[PDB]
């Protein structure tokens, strides 16, 4: 009954400014590198502690703005074991709150552009990708999207069973490679203060599979953190450039691989009526009716594993502003991404715009972060 006053007086609708709120240790203790005259004389150090021009270790964190960095993510492809380490030679101003814009993709990646990749997303490519994790299949419960500094959008099926046990879960934003913390901008975690599950959600037919996660405190502003824009109520998407993105429940944080970088897959929208038709052609029969709370996108030919995690966002370009992205869907089933002949079925975000606006307003939370 007092969530409103806290959110209003606490400015829960804005990011906490940077600076407002792990020493590498002895350089000699770092793994050696270098060949020729430098053999064994240089050190393997996280890129943000090695000057890009002088190739020399730095006393403090440094930021490369040349936009010419290219990192090969493949194991054994670099001088150093870790692709985020640079073979370096032996030897900041904290900005205020900046303006924020929803749906901004970093197509070229933050800090560096990757190479040697298959379906990996650039570092910080989609700043709104959030992971819902067990605080206590494995660590990752579901995916989700940041729609406001203190609000995450996900599927009801994801948190329905944690309503009376919110302490068992948490969210992680700004994540990229779940197997290392070498990324310059770190991930951020927050406890979930409340969960708002749509009133007409039904776990059987999976209709109205949407929920809001209200965080205990807003996220800190950073380039690897950003909201996704929401569509207008009833909006219909038409694009060949949407994306699904995820880490995989089994892979997330599983220290049995070289890396677990956020993955992405480009997919086109599929008209509602056509989709129902494709579904009717399956054993579902021509009597099957696709509920209005679902939308479709194209599937993959040779199938194996779906890219978007349950509850994660299916997003497409804003037709009125092609440079930014809007959320079209929510992954209802991690295994329901379809194939070459049968489209993937997702929760229809546009059908819930008014509902989201209303829940936000009732909590004293501004909706501008997913509009501007
Ligand atoms: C809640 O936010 C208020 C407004 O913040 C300003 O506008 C935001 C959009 C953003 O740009 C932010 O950076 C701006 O500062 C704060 O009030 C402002 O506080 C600053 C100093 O912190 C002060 O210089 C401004 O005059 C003041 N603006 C006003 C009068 O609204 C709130 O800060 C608290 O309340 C203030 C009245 C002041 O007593 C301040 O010392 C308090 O920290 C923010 N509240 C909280 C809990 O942080
Ligand atoms: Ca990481």
């Amino acid at each position: 009954g007092h969530m409103a006053v806290v959110n209003i007086f606490g400015n829960a609708s804005e990011y906490i400014p940077p600076g407002y709120e792990a020493p590498l240790g002895a350089l000699t203790a770092l793994p050696r590198c270098g060949t020729g005259a430098d053999q064994g004389k240089k050190v393997c150090i996280v890129y943000h502690r090695c000057d890009g021009v002088t190739n020399t270790v730095t006393p403090e964190e440094v930021i490369n703005t040349t936009g010419e960095g290219i990192f090969d993510i493949r194991e054994n492809a670099n001088e150093c074991e870790s692709y985020l380490d640079v073979c370096c030679g032996l030897p900041p101003v904290v900005p205020v709150l900046k303006p924020s814009f929803c749906g901004i993709r970093n197509e070229r990646g933050l800090d560096f552009k990757i190479t040697g990749q298959t379906n990996e997303a650039e570092y910080g490519e989609f700043p709104w990708m959030v992971a819902v994790l067990k605080a206590n299949e494995e660590q990752l419960v579901c995916g989700g999207s940041l729609i406001a500094p203190s609000v995450v959008l996900t599927g009801a099926h994801c948190v329905n069973s944690y309503q009376s046990n919110l302490d068992a879960i948490k969210i992680r934003a700004g994540e990229w490679d779940t197997l290392t913390e070498k990324e310059r901008l770190p991930y951020q975690e927050r406890k979930i203060r409340q969960v708002i599950i749509h009133s007409n959600f039904n776990p059987k037919t999976v209709v109205n599979d949407v929920a809001l996660l209200l965080l205990d405190r807003p996220l800190v502003q950073a380039d690897n953190i950003g909201t996704i824009c929401l569509p207008q109520q009833s909006q219909i998407f038409d694009s060949t450039e949407c994306f699904a993105s995820g880490w995989g429940k089994k892979e997330f944080g599983s220290r049995h691989r070289y890396s677990n970088i956020l993955k992405k897959i480009q997919l086109p929208t599929v008209d509602r009526d056509k989709c129902q038709a494709d579904l009717r052609n399956t054993r579902l029969g021509l009597k099957f009716v696709l509920d209005q709370t679902f939308v479709c996108a194209g599937g993959e030919q040779g199938k194996d594993t779906c890219t978007g995690d349950g509850g994660s966002p299916l997003f497409c370009p804003d037709p009125r502003n092609p440079s930014r992205y809007m959320q079209m869907g929510i992954v209802a089933w991690g295994i329901g991404c379809g194939d070459e002949n049968v489209p993937g079925v997702y929760a229809n975000v546009a059908h819930f715009r008014n509902w989201i606006d209303q829940e936000m307003q009732a909590k004293g939370l501004s909706t501008t972060p997913y509009v501007e």
